[PDB]
């Protein structure tokens, strides 16, 4: 089947604008649109270009005071370690109380997000965590399938397309932006891109926080995120190890691969200390690997990270990188580094916005989860709204 072919689809539920405004008051801006929640599966490609399937979520706004046409916003979700997790069902289970619904779809934005290869109803054997090409291919094809759904429902689209995403989703959003701008500008009239708290300077991000802490603070969840990265990069490039023991010490070597993705969420793992805390990193990674990474640019894992940097290009679309200076998980430095190379490449289309407190006393790995909704609102108001 051609990339983007819609395989299955169906509505899960719907929320009235009043019901959405109630959520907002409870959590005050008012919703303007009702939000229909749909799910779907489509045909796409694997990391080698081979056929694969993936699932996705589609939020459709509607209502008397919300006539179209609507802009199409592609969305990249954050790091997901639970293999069976489906965004659409999560929103439905959350009773529609999700920023995608309360902050975007309720304001007239059609939202489409892929669960990514290896997650949700995807048939991929693993998830290519932080792999630019497949994060982009999965998102692009999700938007393709969603358009088929929308065309069948006669949903009026303006034709304008936009991108956004949080955490790993910020990486996804930017990777998609780059791919569309380089090859699909006709098919996708991209008018705005707003990556949120993403590791655009991927390799730099891991190097800067390799010891366990960075200029901002302690990268508390780094062992979980780095382990997911190592395992995923191994599945994709198969150049890191023959078996887990070359990188991880026992007893984790034999448990790490089934975890990413697996039966546990990142939160489960952190709370039950499935993996050691950053203070015991030297007891976690093998000594050879741990010292080779920061001292050898040819290190296999480091090369795989570099291959997924999103720095060497010139963005053409008005871009708003959002994050917080308090964020110690994904330093806002990522945005600065990105912007510096973009300009150095002739592009002045990318701006940066900080939602931090300004008090280094608020610096924490935990500030990362706060940028999701804070940045969705800011990015919507300062850029998306302007470009629709
Ligand atoms: C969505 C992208 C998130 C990137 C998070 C990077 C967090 C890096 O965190 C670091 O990881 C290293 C390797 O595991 C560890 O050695 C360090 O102790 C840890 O602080
Ligand atoms: C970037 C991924 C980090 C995973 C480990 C930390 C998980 C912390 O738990 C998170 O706390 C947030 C509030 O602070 C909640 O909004 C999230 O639902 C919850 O999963």
């Amino acid at each position: 089947p051609a990339r983007g072919t819609l395989l299955t689809s169906n509505f899960l539920t719907s929320y009235t604008r009043d019901a959405i405004s109630a959520m907002l008051a409870s959590g005050p801006e008012q919703a303007k649109c009702n939000v229909r929640v749909a799910e779907f599966t489509y045909a796409t490609i694997g990391v080698e270009g081979e056929p694969a399937t993936a699932s996705g979520v589609l939020l459709i706004p509607g209502g008397e005071r919300c006539s179209g046409p609507y802009p199409l916003l592609g969305w990249g979700h954050p790091t997901e370690a639970l293999r069976a997790q489906e965004q659409a069902k999560e929103i439905r289970d959350a009773k529609g109380d999700d920023p995608l619904v309360t902050r975007l779809a309720s304001q007239g934005y059609v939202v489409v997000g892929s669960d990514y290869l290896g997650l949700g109803k995807s048939n991929y054997a693993y998830h290519p965590y932080l792999h630019s090409a497949s994060e982009a291919s999965a998102t692009i094809d999700a938007m393709r399938a969603a358009r088929s759904v929308l065309q069948h429902l006669k949903t009026p689209l303006s034709g304008k397309v936009m991108l956004s995403g949080y955490s790993q989703g910020g990486h996804t959003a930017m990777a998609t932006q780059r791919e569309i701008e380089a090859h699909l500008s006709k098919e996708f009239h991209l008018v705005a891109s707003a990556p949120i708290s993403g590791p655009y300077a991927l390799e730099q991000t891991f190097l800067d926080s390799w010891s366990g802490s960075n200029a901002v603070g302690e990268n508390t969840f780094g062992i979980l995120l780095g382990s997911y990265a190592i395992v995923a990069m191994q599945h994709t490039y198969k150049n890191i190890y023959l078996e887990p023991g070359q990188v991880f010490q026992d007893p984790w070597a034999a448990k790490v691969e089934p975890l990413f993705p697996g039966k546990q969420s990142l939160t489960d793992m952190f709370l039950n200390d499935t993996l050691p805390s950053i203070d015991k990193v030297k007891s976690y990674f093998q000594p050879g690997f741990y010292s080779d990474f920061p001292s050898n640019p040819a290190n296999p894992f480091r090369q795989d990270l570099a291959r997924n940097n999103l720095l060497e290009w010139a963005p053409q679309t008005p871009t708003l990188l959002c994050g917080s200076s308090n964020d110690a998980t994904v330093p806002l430095k990522n945005a600065q580094t990105a912007i510096a190379s973009f300009q150095q490449r002739g592009s002045n289309q990318v701006a940066l916005v900080d939602t931090g407190t300004g008090n280094a006393s608020d610096n924490s790995a935990f500030a990362h989860m706060l940028t999701k909704e804070s940045c969705i609102v800011v990015v919507r108001d300062q850029l998306l709204d302007k470009q629709r």
